[PDB]
């Protein structure tokens, strides 16, 4: 698998980065040239001692550290891969997280963000007072006056959030949002990280629930990822204990 | 800007990778910890001489070569950045490429791919024979029988391509596609890389043309990119001439 030489120096399949032999014959040609071009650049960079310069050396230290770190993390991940994830862990996860992660569904809604539960509560009562026909415009009006969402505030768009997938918004905000009938709004504020939301649902399409079997690949990945993060965290917290760490602010 | 120390060793803003001071005070906290965690991993990796191992060393050579190469390319790019792109080059580009790159427009269409111009021509005549009402189903039928698009062939979906943006399909295929009235198909084949297409337009929304002024940032970028590629190509072709290059297939 010496694919080419440049000034004698072999180009080989090891010159590539994540399958070469599965590539179309003409794709291969294109890659060999890229690697030829790389090698010509490298030779030139070395002749010019771009690598001995301080700019590069400094930068190379960062790169090497990052590399060494990812290397170490890769190794953590490999201990995880050897562990079988039990079928049971996977169905449990599917059941618990189905509605949150395994439902394709799109909504258009608008929201109002406020700082306190009572402000949110006040906003809901105001809208509650309005005849059905008036509720949407009242929501829009209050959003423009009272929302603290900067973009919403700046846009004066009635707190329009545009269309979003169920799995792509914060979970408890999505649950609330998608739980509504179109044309209704939440009668109870929704606390998040940012404050309290009132959500008005404009529209939503019909949800499609992925089955266990369709979900299972993604589930497997997510559980390994969690095992991996747990593993690394555990190890890093042990390292943390043997070091003297001082923050300056 | 010593943000923290780990066992005496400073963590500094140089530990980060493309602005730290623009970051929210709590974002900063989170980053300092990431870098603390990085440093703990690095220390451990070094104690374990993960860096002296052959696995790593081999991998580090690739990384260093790539780095040295990108470094050299960055430098090429910087000679380009010092050059002012004339207003004239930019309007010319805008005018020439407007319809192709600066029009937001979505279409739903289906196509048939065949190997030769005469096969494509045959398909068009067949459809031409059909009463208006029958043309779509005839197109679908022929696509299923005759298309050579593997996915289309495998799916038997009447060569349905789904919905696509004007700027996100091959240009001459988009021009043809978007030039159609809905419910019409191309009376002339469209040669591309893959063969000859017959395109049937199902639907399209209304196009929005970005103005020069809206386009100009992207235009500037695209022209620098071209200058950059030209520059690098030119330099690399000079290097190519001084080397002995042999491919083995």
């Amino acid at each position: 698998g010496v694919l080419a030489t440049v000034d004698g120096r072999p180009i080989t399949k090891s010159d590539f980065d994540m399958d070469f032999d599965k590539l179309k014959e003409k794709e291969k040609e294109t890659l060999i040239d890229q690697a030829i071009r790389t090698a010509l650049v490298e030779n030139e960079a070395k002749t010019e001692k771009l690598d001995s310069t301080p700019e590069f050396k400094a930068m190379m230290e960062a790169v090497k550290k990052q590399a060494l770190v990812e290397f170490w993390a890769k190794k953590q991940a490999e201990e995880v891969k050897k562990v079988q994830i039990p079928e049971k862990e996977m169905q449990d996860f599917y059941n618990a997280n189905k509605d949150q992660l395994f439902v394709k569904q799109e909504a258009h809604a608008r929201h109002i963000l406020v700082k306190t539960e009572d402000e949110a509560k006040r906003i809901i009562s105001e809208i509650d007072k309005q005849p059905k026909a008036k509720k949407e415009a009242k929501f829009i009006e209050l959003a423009n006056r009272d929302t603290i969402d900067p973009n919403s505030k700046n846009a004066q768009n009635g707190g329009d959030l545009g269309k979003f997938q169920k799995n792509q918004m914060a979970p408890d905000f999505s649950k609330a949002a998608f739980a509504l009938t179109p044309g209704d709004y939440t009668k109870t504020p929704v606390k998040t990280e940012f404050g309290y939301h009132i959500i008005y649902l404009i529209s939503k399409d019909s949800p499609v629930t992925y089955t266990y079997e369709q979900a299972k690949p993604t589930i497997k990945g997510m559980l390994q990822e969690k095992l991996f993060q747990e593993r690394m965290n555990q190890r890093i917290e042990e390292l943390r204990k043997h070091a003297k760490i001082v923050i300056n602010k």
